[PDB]
């Protein structure tokens, strides 16, 4: 009945995303707008709807279907990326990142607890809502590609009836990749640079034969100033074999998470090329995907 025009006025483009304004209250939303035709956003749907009131969470604000696309209205991220903001920050330090990958790794360990796999989560799916550069403000964002575990009768399941054998062990397989893409967050905000790619330009091939070979580099340089807690959390969260790497619950368990309160509190030694890291993420991501 009530259309998403009826309710909301179209702004600028932020699957299509753009702004646009809750005619009511003249507050500002984003809304993604997904083409049936291309693709069923059942699932992710169903995952926000469940799932969107986790703190650090998007938070979904309103839904229409008009037949041809769905309309999926969110809370605006006006903080910008993550990895972006920490980047440009001179003065961040280890304690910092901690809370950081402390408040995204409790929302991950609950997503995986839930059956929830994210599959896309790459930096630039982890945004700041707000300006105030508090933890609490970060929001996971983009579950396009999430996946919920169900048996074969269509019954939602957490990993704790009839499931596939290959439908576990791939799920096994997404929430590794999962904790390896935070692994790959972890690393560049405690160095400025990205473990695998050095920038846009970097072939494909070479990023994957980086990452097939399970080596990266943790001393010298900006490793130099970080933590030996930290080098071992991230060797752990990076390690190419998905049965050997930690899962979320085990990374909540490190005590580079657990022992925060002494971690050094004085400001990393990084790279400062913040656009270089952007493009290598990018390069790095496009290599997985194919
Ligand atoms: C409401 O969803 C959007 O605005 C799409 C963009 C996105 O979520 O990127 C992380
Ligand atoms: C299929 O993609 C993934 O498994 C991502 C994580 C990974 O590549 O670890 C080496
Ligand atoms: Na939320």
């Amino acid at each position: 009945s009530i259309q998403f025009t009826d309710g909301y006025e179209v702004k600028e483009d932020i699957s299509v995303c753009k702004r646009c304004i809750h005619k009511a209250t003249n507050m500002e939303f984003a809304v993604k707008i997904i083409d049936k035709s291309k693709r069923d956003p059942t699932e992710e749907i169903e995952i926000l709807l469940r799932y969107g009131q986790h703190p650090n969470i998007i938070t979904l604000k309103d839904v229409y279907d008009d037949g041809k696309y769905v309309y999926v209205v969110t809370e605006l991220m006006k903080g910008g990326e993550l990895l972006d903001k920490i980047l440009r920050q001179k003065f961040f330090s280890e304690r910092e990142a901690s809370a950081v990958l402390f408040t995204i790794t409790k929302t991950v360990e609950y997503l995986h607890a839930q059956g929830v796999v994210h599959r896309d989560l790459k930096p630039s799916n982890i945004l700041y809502v707000d300006e105030s550069g508090n933890p609490e403000s970060i929001r996971i964002c983009d579950f396009g590609f999430a996946k919920q575990l169900r048996a074969e009768n269509g019954l939602l399941m957490t990993p704790c009836n009839f499931v596939a054998p290959e439908v576990l062990e791939r799920q096994g397989y997404d929430a590794a990749c999962d904790i390896w893409s935070l692994g790959v967050l972890l690393y560049t905000m405690l160095t400025g640079y990205t473990p695998f790619a050095n920038g846009p330009d970097d072939t494909p091939e070479e990023i994957l034969a980086r990452i097939g070979s399970g080596k990266f580099s943790l001393s010298g340089g900006y490793w130099n100033s970080v933590s030996d807690t930290a080098k071992d959390l991230v060797s752990k969260m990076l390690h190419v074999d998905p049965h050997q790497r930690l899962t979320a619950a085990l990374v909540l368990r490190h005590p580079w998470i657990v022992h925060w309160d002494q971690l050094p509190q004085y400001q990393l030694n990084r790279q400062d090329a913040p656009h270089l890291v952007k493009g290598a993420m990018a390069a790095t991501y496009s290599a997985l995907n194919r």
